[PDB]
């Protein structure tokens, strides 16, 4: 069995750079309060014991109430008057920072608004190292970097919104697959533990870590450990990857809550990285394990203070209201147990939040619509003679927008996936409603919608008598708790849902003007329909949110040129990425062994490792106009050469061998700041190319900047930089981004350290993972 | 949610069966989930040692239904005597050791379990539990000190001998004819036998 | 449609079963809705007057199949000689009268149907029809030449005999065994059976 070395002490906080302010106060709060007091703050008061779906224990002596932790990654769950903002998926298909920033904004705003302290969002783990994993829609991408930007752009707006974020989850949840045992027994599987999610020291620094080490080096306040182990040992008591990886290399200063109900070794979690305990036995015992020395004050002191001075830095201080909602009733009023007898009091104010956020979230939709084909198909008019909407996933959901709990169902059009990761709907604009809104409203041709995937002969009769023919397909998946038609959080294949290819193939037969809207949460296997010819025109979509049909419009009647690209790949099979689900335990009654084999060959690395070609590459998307790449140029910067860190921590302040050591501490090569060694994000080399639109319509374009390591083992490229361009017609754009160390490095397990390899680096710029335009040595130095 | 039972109606009416269980010599009650005159029956000190232990003078055991509620170490003293299904077996030890329960009173519940197995004969008639409830499976892990054994779960013991004929037999003997204006017997020589309705059809998932 | 069938695969195939129908005894045939290289069965003279009743030498009646189309009397004269379900009556009357139908002919159609009817004994076995095929009412109304009477229409003849073990036999025999690797035959005495499929279970309709 694969294995995890303990690491010793739980390092504490330093409270430099841009903590600083943020630890002076929280020190000042924790110097005031009894252990009882600061063990509070570490404690979750009991699953549905309160209004949130998280809550400290308070501290009334000081006015102090517990903090509130809330869903989801997309929105505000469990609440009313909020708005429903798009996947992650979709904020990854727009390649567009300044939106996801804008999108944290706008959630952070609702959350705040509600009374919320902590945001439980957003995701980074699961990466997406299988693509019927059921919760990769709540992330990003399986790429690293795409991932690690927008996840740090959407923290930073969460954040400057007023709201603590929780990247989560970390790490190695890669499925829904026995991720809990309480869970896979109830799905007839007999195991005690958790599955072992196994991953050898260089593939999780140059993949699945990464993206968390650019959510700790955008200042998150909280990490949330993950249900699954990690080489055997529980994240959330895992010593290696809270005490080591992430406390010490990555030099986290915020706190980690352990995910609702996440195995832990008790008080050993605390010595082993854990601060807060979720959702609530722990405080007790943490109480006695401090009085009698087995827990040492320093630990506790620390666990209050993170915790403290996440709470100062985003100012919940300031911006902190009381909690206007509850989670678990929707009701104005409730009975509460009183010290006599009972009161009946306001458990819910129905604030309002959702101000102007409906347009963040018709923008977001409209930018994150892929096209991945077009053959004269798009843009529509809205005067066209007969329009034909066709699909299921066109319509409503006839149980209404919120009528499956936690989205539970595939029912209507798809625009969130299942799980934690939902909110409810204040409304939803169904494609159905939308489109006829626009033909209503233009040239008011023909139109009709036919919305139940088994008329099959009402499709033909229409579809032969279409100018254009639309069709609504989707597949979804999501929190492993729910499973919907055998789909237990993964997917059990990667088809469409409802017999949606055969809505595909009885439209094109009929209708040589065929265009198809995918609303899927990952990849499906498109082999059997994309390549015919009387499908003109294909696009994904995602899961868009309340205003899925209005975003898309914008798009598919040319008030938007599309400008989204791939954030994963679609390939010819399910083995083509390689990476099986692990779906029958492999270790008897004991924690199933998810081996992660395949190293950093995930997704498009897998593709262009073992040279299979894509139906459609990662980063790949097409525009109403055209673009021209012309003109790289490579500039060194001749960076002072790289330092390892080094030197001593602090001795632990108050306010399993080394575990009670408050002693300083030796700081690691690879550590030394918050993100890692501040020489990783020295600037290397600056690379520059032209981007000219060629085309006659303004349109967006996404440049990528790709990197060839070099290495036999190395993927041929990784994605390294990208932004998104808009671009007149004609106009022209200098694209200029910046290689750091980290970018051109390889982990190295012997020295613990990055290092940049003596293979030569060639640097590529182009329009998608495979349409590499231009390129350039990276000369050494 | 608690069932407010006044004395005379609880003697008269819902204790009556209970009295003639423990008087047929039954080895084990188990007490309800809900509450009654807003005491759960399991930490119920008036149902418990006084109705049943004391005026019914039970001898056998008192078991809880599965978590059914109850003040934990303060059950004991109420009258429960068996926790099921469980965390309460660290908390009855200590309470002995420190005084809050007697001595006298683990073994009493001690000597109550074993009285109704040796009452029925277990001692005679016991062999090895040859089913599992949470598996058909006929082998399984269990973990051991080190690694896992690898165990047989289900032997599928045929037990069903001839009951057969008594579950017929009770089947006929339960039918109740409420109606019969010359309807009732049939002959098996009826020229068109019409039968209706999903009741007398087959479950279609076995 | 027009089935298109060479004269050597027709005699080589399609034709050679019903030579074997002739030569049986058999006493109508049914001439079929298609059409056969471009002329409808129930009109096809050179499949009724030249392969049916010249090769062939058939003896008995052709009837048409329910409303297959043929070319009216000019139908008689391409060998029809009888025409369901039922204008033909009059027309026939008619081409007889004025000479477009010979006399000969009606007299042939007409022979062959009565010869069948007296090759099978219909003169010794025939009884009234005592059930009807469009109700399975006992009673029911016709026109009288004034008012209407009330009529018995089904007397309900229990006619199955013993023919329930000819077609339990029948149904054993029609069994093909393709393939059998230890599996067949069972004995009854197997610990536990599945039964498995829609197929195996009842129409929920009746
Ligand atoms: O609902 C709280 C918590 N439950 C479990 C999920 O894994 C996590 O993402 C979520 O935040
Ligand atoms: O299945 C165990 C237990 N569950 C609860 C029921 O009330 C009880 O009758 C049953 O014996
Ligand atoms: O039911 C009358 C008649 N209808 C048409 C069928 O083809 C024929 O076989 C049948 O005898
Ligand atoms: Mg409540
Ligand atoms: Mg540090
Ligand atoms: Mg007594
Ligand atoms: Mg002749």
């Amino acid at each position: 069995l694969a294995y995890s070395p303990p690491f010793y002490p739980s390092p504490w906080m330093d409270g430099n750079g841009e903590w600083a302010e943020a630890y002076r106060r929280a020190v000042d709060f924790v110097s005031q309060l009894t252990l009882a007091e600061k063990v509070n703050l570490t404690t979750g008061v009991g699953w549905m014991q309160e209004k949130c779906v998280g809550e400290t224990g308070s501290i009334p002596r000081l006015g102090f109430r517990g903090l509130c932790l809330q869903d989801s990654p997309l929105g505000v769950r469990f609440a009313d008057y909020v708005s429903a903002f798009p996947a992650g998926v979709n904020v990854a298909a727009t390649w567009d920072k300044n939106l996801a920033y804008l999108r944290g904004k706008a959630m952070g705003e609702e959350h705040r608004g509600k009374g919320v302290d902590v945001q439980l969002g957003p995701v980074a783990g699961p990466l997406g190292r299988h693509p019927d994993g059921g919760r990769n829609w709540e992330g990003f991408s399986p790429d690293p970097v795409l991932t690690g930007v927008l996840m740090a752009e959407t923290i930073k707006g969460i954040q400057d919104a007023g709201v603590i974020a929780c990247a989560k989850h970390f790490i190695g949840n890669e499925m829904e697959h026995f991720r809990q045992a309480s869970e896979a027994v109830g799905y007839g599987f007999d195991i005690t533990e958790s599955v072992s999610s196994n991953i050898d020291d260089k593939t999780l620094h140059e993949l699945y870590l990464w993206p968390f080490a650019d959510a700790v080096r955008a200042g998150v306040g909280s990490f949330m450990c993950s249900y699954n182990q990690v080489n055997n040992s529980y994240s959330c008591s895992n010593s290696y990857l809270l005490n080591k990886l992430l406390k010490s290399e990555l030099d986290f200063q915020g706190f980690v809550v352990s995910d609702w109900g996440a195995h832990h070794s008790g008080v050993g979690a605390a010595l082993a990285g854990l601060d807060m305990s979720m959702p609530g036995f722990w405080g007790t015992n943490l109480t006695i394990a401090v009085l009698n020395g087995t827990v040492p004050e320093w630990r506790v002191d620390d666990m209050a203070v993170r915790i403290m001075a996440a709470f100062y830095k985003v100012g919940r201080d300031r911006y902190q209201v009381p909690v206007n909602f509850d989670s678990w009733t929707r009701d104005e009023y409730g009975y509460e147990h009183a010290l006599v007898g009972q009161n009946y009091v306001k458990v819910n104010d129905k604030v309002d939040v959702r101000a102007d956020h409906a347009d963040i979230i018709r923008q977001i939709g409209s930018a994150s619509v892929v096209l991945l084909k077009n053959d004269g198909g798009l843009p529509l008019t809205g005067y066209e003679k007969f329009t034909g909407v066709f699909g299921e996933d066109a319509g409503s959901n006839r149980w209404g927008a919120n009528g499956c709990s936690d989205r539970g169902c595939d029912n209507g059009t798809l625009a969130m996936g299942w799980g934690s990761g939902t909110a409810d709907f204040p409304y939803l604009v169904t494609p159905e409603q939308a489109i006829q809104n626009e033909i209503l409203s233009k040239g008011k041709g023909l139109v009709s919608a036919v919305t139940d995937n088994g008329a099959l002969d009402q499709m033909e009769q229409v579809a032969s008598q279409a100018s254009v023919s639309i069709v609504f397909v989707n597949a979804d998946s999501g929190e492993g708790y729910i499973c919907v038609d055998g789909n237990e959080g993964d997917r059990k294949n990667l088809t469409l849902w409802k017999g949606g290819e055969e809505v595909i193939k009885t439209v094109a037969a009929n209708c040589n003007n065929t265009i198809v809207v995918m609303h899927t949460v990952g990849p499906v296997l498109i082999d059997e329909w994309y390549d015919n010819p009387n499908v003109t025109a294909i696009v994904w979509a995602g899961l868009p949110g309340q205003e899925s049909g209005n975003s898309l419009v914008d798009v598919l009647y040319g008030r938007v040129s599309p400008g989204g690209k791939t954030p994963f790949t679609w390939g010819k099979t399910r083995e083509s990425y390689g990476a099986p689900l692990l779906t029958k335990p492999n270790n008897g009654k004991g924690a199933p062994q998810d081996d992660f084999t395949e190293g950093v060959f995930i997704d498009y690395r897998r593709f262009d490792k073992y040279n299979e070609t894509p139906i459609y590459e990662f980063g790949f998307g097409l525009s109403y106009t055209t673009f021209e790449y012309s003109d790289i140029y490579v500039q060194p910067l001749n960076a002072r050469p790289y330092t390892p860190a080094s030197g001593s921590t602090k001795a632990a302040p108050t306010f399993p061998s080394g575990a009670t050591d408050g002693s300083p501490q030796p700081i690691l090569p690879a550590g030394g700041a918050p993100g890692g060694n501040p020489g990783l994000y020295d600037e290397m080399y600056r690379v520059s190319a032209i981007i000219t639109n060629t085309g006659n319509v303004v349109g967006d374009e996404v440049p990528q900047l790709y990197v060839s390591l070099g290495g036999p083992d190395d993927p041929k490229v990784v994605l390294r930089n990208f932004d998104r361009i808009t671009l007149h017609p004609g106009q022209q754009t200098m694209w200029t981004t910046t290689l750091t160390r980290r970018d051109i490095s390889n982990w190295d397990p012997a020295s613990q350290n990055w290092v940049v390899t003596k293979y030569p680096k060639t640097v590529y710029i182009g329009s998608s993972s495979r349409k590499l335009h231009l390129q350039a040595p990276l000369p050494p130095y």
